[PDB]
């Protein structure tokens, strides 16, 4: 235990989740790699300690503590080698930009206006639970093959699966202190099963243009399939994070602009300044923001602390996303920020690999609801809340126009 930090004792898993900026930038200052006892695990607060773990030679990834009770194996995010080499080469086809950019528009345009059609006129809507996250579900639902999987319930998985992934505390004794918070991830994945394996089991027999069809069969000898234990994994990566995170995106991005009104307008008037918009919005909120890890291979030292071999860091990007040796007064979103290098979609080896998917998402979103409800406005009247440390992003976002 390094004396200095003491206060980090009283650090609480509710403080972090409610806003975690304050003990980080605390983190940032005294040791950009430190131990949170809460957390049972090193963290790394700033972007030179975030990209040299996350890049390092001298690490490899790991899955979090929660969140390898929550996965299992084989997840991408928490293998190397030879198996995550092929998990990547089963994911990466739907990703390449050149496939997105033949139909991403006619997949999101529609969905974005399915549900914009349901309130457009009403004069009031809450973005979150109303737009953002069912275009976002909606979206990767059907690049995935589950297009009869309502968004309610694609919703509901990624929200259960989040709190599981992220059920971090651990007590005096290193043991997790909320062994019952995994039982709605459990209750969850047994959800997906029910549903899902009919969907493998015929993909296996009749493959179509679904990703996960694809994964199934790209890349393997005639007649085989890759077994559904093995993709499984891989499977509530993409139901947690790449469901929750475009939605969170857009969220936190349109929470930004209206806190910059003369900005809101300028993006309402450009919409080529969306993209601008929603790299800031990752920045200012990042929508992972400390839910990804590495583990040392071999004793490194890092930020002056030595550390063993074996050694777990937790890659605290929303917390490199506002260090100030970067940025100036980070906790403003200012839309006229110059495009600097961002940590929201990670680094090395394991970066996401959907990173144009989830932008045109993101850009296609907001062009469309920019475009249905130009007059659009913050409902003041009400708070924004943000909530998580695993995963950010606002819990609710309603909004007023003149109808
Ligand atoms: C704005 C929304 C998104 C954000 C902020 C985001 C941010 C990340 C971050 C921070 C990581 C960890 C990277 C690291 O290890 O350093 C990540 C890993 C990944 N993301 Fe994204 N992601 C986003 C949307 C997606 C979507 C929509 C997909 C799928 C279509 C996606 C597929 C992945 C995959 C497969 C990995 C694991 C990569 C690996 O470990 O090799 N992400 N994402
Ligand atoms: C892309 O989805 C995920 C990413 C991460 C960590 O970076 C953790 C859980 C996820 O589901």
């Amino acid at each position: 235990e390094r004396p200095d930090l003491a206060w980090l004792d009283e650090v609480t898993m509710t403080q972090l989740e409610r806003n975690p900026y304050e003990v980080y930038e605390r983190l940032r200052a005294e040791a950009p790699l430190a131990f949170v006892p809460v957390l049972g695990s090193y963290v790394a607060s700033t972007a030179e300690v975030c990209r040299e773990v996350a890049t390092s030679p001298d690490f490899e990834a790991v899955i979090t503590p929660a969140g390898g009770r929550t996965f299992g194996h084989p997840a991408i995010i928490g293998v190397n080698g030879d198996i995550h080499a092929d998990l990547r080469s089963m994911v990466e086809p739907a990703l390449q930009p050149a496939e997105v950019d033949r139909w991403i528009d006619d997949l999101v345009r529609p969905i974005a206006r399915r549900y914009l059609e349901r309130f457009e006129n009403d004069g009031h809507a809450e973005l979150v639970a109303q737009y953002c996250e069912p275009v976002s579900v909606r979206s990767l639902g059907d690049l995935l093959g589950l297009q009869e999987v309502d968004s309610d319930k694609l919703r509901e998985w990624f929200a259960k699966l989040n709190r599981s992934f992220t059920n971090a505390a651990v007590d005096e004794n290193g043991e997790f202190a909320n062994p019952e918070g995994f039982a709605e991830g459990d209750q969850a994945k047994a959800e997906i099963r029910a549903v899902v394996d009919p969907l493998i089991d015929k993909w296996i027999e009749h493959p179509d243009d679904s990703a996960i069809s694809h994964w199934l069969h790209d890349g393997m000898p005639p007649g085989q399939t890759r077994d559904r234990e093995y993709i499984y994994p891989t499977i509530y990566v993409y139901l947690l994070g790449a469901m929750q995170e475009p939605g969170h995106g857009m969220a936190s991005t349109l929470v930004g602009l209206f806190s910059r009104p003369e900005q809101l307008e300028e993006v309402v008037d450009d919409p080529t300044l969306i993209p601008r918009a929603i790299a800031e919005g990752l920045r200012w909120t990042s929508p992972i923001w400390s839910a990804t890890a590495r583990i040392s291979t071999k004793p490194v030292t890092i930020a002056g602390v030595d550390l063993p071999a074996g050694t777990p860091v937790m890659l605290s990007y929303g917390s490199a996303n506002h260090d100030t040796g970067k940025y100036e007064a980070p906790s403003q979103y200012d839309l006229h920020r110059p495009p600097l290098p961002h940590l929201a979609f990670g680094a090395g080896n394991h970066a996401c690999a959907g990173i144009y998917f989830a932008n045109h998402v993101m850009r296609i979103a907001l062009e469309e609801l920019f475009e249905a409800i130009p007059n659009l406005e913050r409902d003041t009247r009400e708070g924004v809340e943000f909530w998580g440390w695993g995963f950010r992003g606002p819990t609710s976002l309603h909004v007023t126009w003149e109808v």
